């Protein structure tokens, strides 16, 4: 019912504001993302090699 | 010139709001409120009994 993909890469955001601090002489700023790193799907489709 | 009722509750507010304080990553709020207690303005209508 999905798509092939067999690599995914599994991100949530990658870049949220999260607000802004007004001091008397200087502000700050906020900035925050998410990810959940990589899933493979379909093991039978990948071959590798370890030495070159 | 006044509504009797011997007893009197003096409440000053029941429920009000400071400020409001933003940052970051959070934000604070305040609230308060204000009494005075109770005052018993016709002593001569009142029975009480320490034991019991």
């Amino acid at each position: 019912t999905d798509g092939g993909s067999v690599f995914s890469q599994l991100v949530q955001s990658k870049f949220i504001t999260l607000g802004v601090e007004k001091r008397a002489k200087s502000y700050v700023e906020d900035f925050s993302n998410g990810t959940a790193g990589a899933l493979c799907k379909r093991p039978w489709a990948v071959v590798r090699y370890l030495g070159i």
